[PDB]
């Protein structure tokens, strides 16, 4: 069915960084890997400059994923849809604007809206069936297109892998892909999860997060099928972003120290400025 | 009548970082910078990931610029207005929509539709009096408006320094606030820019660009009151992006190498995470 | 002493037709009104074809707004928020937004998300104090800002006039400028808003709704401030382009039916033709 | 073989009215017409209330498209390109944008920028060549998308007819599927168009435009296939505007003139409130 699918199968596990706009994802297709997750955290931070508190609209992760899109047009690309906007009439809606976003798969919360990022101190959750609805109305919104559909729970943090877990499977009933259960706190829960949730499973790399960090060779093992790596991307950027600044302030200059920044042969070859001469000679006369 | 007045006074030639997005303005600000600059070239890479070829519209980088303005709201904020996006009238309107967009000011060029970098290969020029009027046009536009109009002339490569000058001077008639004649080649070139321009000087640093990298103290000496630093912040950014994933492709985690990343306590300080959840709770009951 | 306080004080019931894009703010604006209302409903339907079925995000209203600002820039335009985009916090990013897309007031509302038009069948509505403090929020949101604040309760269908009465109470305390009790049935039932509900107060007119048709002059008289037009524009509008189009169905042309349409001085007039020839010339 | 090469065989004469948002689409659509043009002038007025001077830009134009089509997605949309933002690497941008849109077809333009309308009063043109590479290169970007793409010249009123023939005929090289001569005067010159342009024809109808106002039954006869009708919908619209808010504005109120607003299951009928509270029900 499925490009996730045909994709979970050619491989492994599939690893899936996490992006934040068109040059990460760029970045992301052009250093091989076959997948990549619009991120509404970064997102967040990086096209708006907010925390991932749930201020980010279903329109605007929309016009984040056309973008990356268009610039990654080969990476098969997944959004995180949070809460889904609403109710299911407004999962369709969404729904069927990421298929025209050109993407190829959602993830769908259990939170209450507004949401926070899985890995943050105050969350809550819809009762279960609310959301399994939710599924439902992605499921039939997506019909034959070619869109992966992870249901995913936040309900570990206040209730336990006990409730999360049955979320899990109930979404799974409900028409979902994959499930996902969000901020496993060691191994071992790891492995519960993997133990008693029917299909396939999400997991979550977070740098300095609740989960333990681990490869797509490890998961395999412990039967995970795609890790979405979130923030790898925006936390890189977030720290070069200081240090390069920092210098700038205080010298005035990076004259001096020149191997923070990137070169033209690679910025350039980055984003193919001669091949871009190349298709603009084609046309004069 | 200016900020950038009221800042080029205060200070003595202006440090003013280039920014591609919300969380570079922010880093920007949180810095202690006074300005910044929203950069097409950035813009174009980050946002669309696409070559500074004259491909982003007026319509993207007013798009970018309002978020740039919400995210940093009192980094004083200077937009790349490329060509302007057309005639005298697509200039007035562009103008307006920049105002409303929070900006300050803009930099306008005299290249010919599509533009290039101002480092690039193959620019052309519209005739000095054509780009006059434009600057003429924005003038208008501005009236009272708080927003600093640089007048940028491409006319060095094509034409040399003699031409690029006096159309320096002719956009300054026009009723340019400051102007700016990219890519001189060297320190003479520079300090010749200074001695036969009349009023404010711009001066763009591009690490690996065809300019000689010098500090706000070297310019203040030389006569340089604004200077962009337009590609630092994505040209930090893209090495990151590209350490990073090459790191994440081979061993598959980020777990062993996290110094390439941030913290939490720094991210979300970057953020402001805490102080969100300090506004939320004022809100509850 | 924001500029709507100013227009219902220089006028007693202030007329505020119902706008959802440019050219009819530039039509409403260029037809004397002082104040327009950006429809949600309206907006749904001429900006995405879409039912008021709080399928419009908060995100797709503000595009509308900026747009309708720009070419209407001095109709004082306000903004129908519905229910302001979630919590508190959303409310606020909201209210922002609108500040800076050049509005001047919101209306708040009382419903379950997502909600429903105002006039539409099945209503539900939260808590009184979970609005009163997105009301609140909002208040605090906007500051010295130029920027009126309504507060709409959808209570009176699910639960009668009392609670809708009690929640516009509720809300005027938390921070509102006024308070909007919507769809009362009939002239008695405005009548009692007016006499229980303290402030100002918003009446909405919608052709084929469930309150009266009543003009500012007999509203002032109501004492209601605060007229709404909401969905006038839009209805003539789906009108005319039904029946052209019928028409250019038919006959294949319009050749017939010519004053249908507007005229080249007409049109030229509401956008300017000749207002920008002009600037055009003083640069050639 | 192209969608609208599809209609423009399973019919003569594919009647295309213009259309400037979602619920002109809709109506549109509903109203049994097979194809739709987005134009540029009537964006410009109902989106943002500028006049034609060439100020919409083609990112507008896309996100205008993008709404046009999801809220119609039957409606063969053909957008209006103006000068397609620039060089031939602006044009590809463009034309994939649009494909990505849902559009099906595009109109690119003769004109110096910024462009004017195409029956207003100063009109400029680019060399024959420099358009002809334009198209080539929305050719290439085209593949087999399925995208009908429509070159334009607009070298009539400065040129003559001749140079307006040989340049449609110029860009019918470069591979456009079909040209379009921009205000022949009269049905003399619409016939000279038709006999010496080689391949498909448009005709563009303007209500008091230069060139005379004809149906697709005698277009087909005098061999023109794609008979945009462009202005009509804004225009519909523009009067009924004007009409209902000097009522609103002197009367106070609709009360007296209903018919001139549209019906709640008529309107529901253009954006289907009951298929909504269906597929509500089915997920309670
Ligand atoms: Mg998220
Ligand atoms: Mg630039
Ligand atoms: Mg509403
Ligand atoms: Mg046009």
């Amino acid at each position: 069915k499925t490009t996730m699918h045909r994709l979970i199968e050619e491989h492994g596990s599939v690893l899936m960084p996490g992006v934040q706009d068109a040059l990460s994802a760029a970045v992301v297709e052009k250093t091989g890997f076959h997948a990549a997750f619009v991120s509404g955290y970064s997102v967040s931070a990086a096209m708006l400059g907010l925390p991932d508190f749930g201020l980010l609209t279903t329109t605007e992760v929309v016009e984040a994923t056309r973008r990356i899109t268009a610039a990654a047009p080969n990476l098969c690309v997944v959004v995180d849809g949070d809460t889904g906007g609403g109710g299911p009439l407004n999962v369709q809606r969404f729904i069927r604007e990421l298929i025209s976003a050109g993407a190829k798969g959602v993830f769908l919360e259990d939170q209450v809206w507004p949401k926070k990022c899985g890995h943050m101190r105050g969350k809550a959750v819809v009762p279960a069936e609310e959301h399994a609805l939710k599924i439902a109305a992605a499921r039939e919104a997506i019909g034959d297109s070619d869109f992966f559909l992870v249901a995913r729970t936040d309900a570990r943090a206040p209730h336990g892998l006990e409730e999360g877990i049955r979320r899990a499977n109930l979404y799974k009933e409900a028409g979902a892909d994959a499930t996902f259960v969000e901020a496993p706190a060691n191994v071992d829960e790891l492995k519960e999860v993997s133990a008693k949730t029917k299909g396939l499973r999400i997991a979550n790399m977070i740098e300095g997060g609740k989960t333990p960090l681990h490869t797509p060779e490890e998961f395999k093992e412990m039967g995970f099928h795609l890790i979405a790596h979130s923030l790898t991307a925006v936390y890189a950027t977030a720290r070069a972003l200081v240090n390069i600044m920092k210098i700038l302030k205080e010298k005035g200059t990076t004259r001096d120290d020149l191997d923070q920044m990137a070169t033209f042969s690679e910025f350039n070859e980055l984003i193919s400025l001669e091949s871009w001469y190349e298709m603009e000679s084609k046309f004069k006369n």
